[PDB]
């Protein structure tokens, strides 16, 4: 149901969006998202779904408010406890830098044919069947693995992290969110006190015996910050390359362009990321603001959807095309100001290498004969399942 509109909220800015179930859903998300860019939607709406928040709908907003952190803050991003994502700058600089030694460029650059293996591997053990379940037995065993291959860990605890993750996007029952969250920590800990004792080059390691504003890192700062490195590079990466998939998946002209052009791979990356962007975060107000001739009030929370930037016709012309010759790509896909993703140059290379082992092994795929491909909308937006053919004959093995 929704809640009673507040009295400082004019009647005419009032668009009944809900995040969480979109009403044009069955269409495709980013389609569904896009509802809200048409001529009659004001640049910033009220929803009085989930609670009653605003939403920012054009690029230029969007961007603004992220730059604008002493207006917008993090310390409620989510509509309706991880390390840096609830923090603005000062405090917020510290424990990014830390972060980014462990996922930064030159990391990325140094594992780069590790993840190409991890592909190759994943990929060739598919080959032969003919069928996948893609997001089943691709988009979540990858980024684990690598994961798995960051922080050191070993591969027999796959299986149980794996439960854990999908417990705080998708739970069965078994636990409470919290306790998912600390059946999480509980496995960390052990590992972050002794990698203080004998460090490892690991990620974990590099955590572990992190200085933080002159002294060292707290066991309870690491935690949540290991924690997040963990959850950060799943959900997105995971439902990022469904889409992409089922995308090429339905578009042989596309798969056949990157085949006889595989170096236009990196740009097709790029809007792949702009035409399938998937992130819808938010902020609160940390006063009483005048935005853009609009009362916000302090308190306030506003959606700022990080999907919506790089679909708006005032970024990219005809912006539901796909075209991987586009002269100038413009999204916010990763966001936007001081909590800019730390690991979008891992991201890039996981596509990336995807895209390249997969279109070498696998050039010719389809969607299931008989099956509709469904859709979830939320913090992040994806993919329920992508059940995929293909004929052995005309693969390589390679
Ligand atoms: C397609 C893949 C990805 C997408 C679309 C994506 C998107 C985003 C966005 C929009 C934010 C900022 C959220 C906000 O301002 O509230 C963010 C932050 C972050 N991401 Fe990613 N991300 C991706 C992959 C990854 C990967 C692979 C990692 C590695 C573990 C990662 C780690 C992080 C971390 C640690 C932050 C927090 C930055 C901070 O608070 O200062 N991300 N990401
Ligand atoms: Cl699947």
């Amino acid at each position: 149901n929704l809640a009673p509109l507040p009295p400082h909220v004019p009647e005419h800015l009032v668009f009944d969006f809900d995040m969480y179930n979109p009403s044009n859903l069955s269409a495709g998300v980013q389609e569904a998202w896009a509802v809200l860019q048409e001529s009659n939607v004001p640049d910033l709406v009220w929803t009085r779904c989930n609670g009653g928040h605003w939403i920012a709908t054009r690029g230029q907003l969007i961007r603004e408010a992220y730059e604008d952190y002493r207006h917008f803050s993090s310390e409620c991003p989510f509509i309706p406890d991880f390390i840096p994502t609830s923090m603005d700058p000062p405090e917020q600089r510290q424990f990014r830098a830390l972060a980014n030694q462990v996922v930064g460029m030159p990391v990325v650059d140094k594992l780069e044919n590790r993840i190409q293996e991890l592909a190759c591997s994943l990929i060739e053990s598919l080959r032969p069947q003919g069928q996948c379940n893609f997001t089943e037995d691709y988009a979540e065993p990858f980024p684990i693995r690598i994961f798995m291959l960051l922080a050191g860990l070993p591969e027999e605890d796959i299986p149980h992290l794996k439960y854990l993750t999908d417990q705080m996007t998708r739970p069965d029952g078994s636990m409470t969110f919290a306790e998912a969250k600390e059946a999480l920590y509980d496995y960390l800990i052990p590992i972050i006190e002794q990698r203080r004792q004998k460090p490892g080059t690991d990620a974990i390691s590099i955590v572990a015996n992190g200085q933080v504003n002159g002294r060292p890192i707290t066991s309870d700062e690491a935690k949540r910050m290991c924690g997040l490195l963990l959850v950060g590079g799943l959900d997105t990466v995971v439902n990022f390359l469904s889409f992409s998939m089922e995308f090429l998946a339905k578009s042989p002209e596309h798969r056949q362009e990157l085949i006889e052009r595989p170096e236009r791979i990196p740009a097709a990356c790029e809007e792949l990321l702009r035409r399938f962007s998937l992130v819808a975060d938010g902020r609160i107000l940390t006063s009483d603001y005048e935005f853009h001739g609009v009362q916000l009030k302090k308190g306030d929370q506003i959606l700022l959807p990080q999907m919506l930037s790089g679909l708006d016709e005032r970024e990219n012309a005809a912006p539901m095309h796909v075209d991987f010759s586009r002269q100038k790509v413009s999204h916010t896909t990763f966001g936007h100001g001081s909590h800019l993703c730390l690991g979008q140059h891992l991201a890039r290379r996981e596509i990336i290498v995807t895209l390249k082992e997969w279109l070498t092994r696998i050039p010719d795929f389809s969607i299931a004969p008989g099956a509709q491909i469904q859709h979830k909308s939320g913090i992040v937006s994806g993919v329920q399942a992508l059940p995929l053919v293909w004929d052995p004959a005309t693969t390589k093995a390679v």
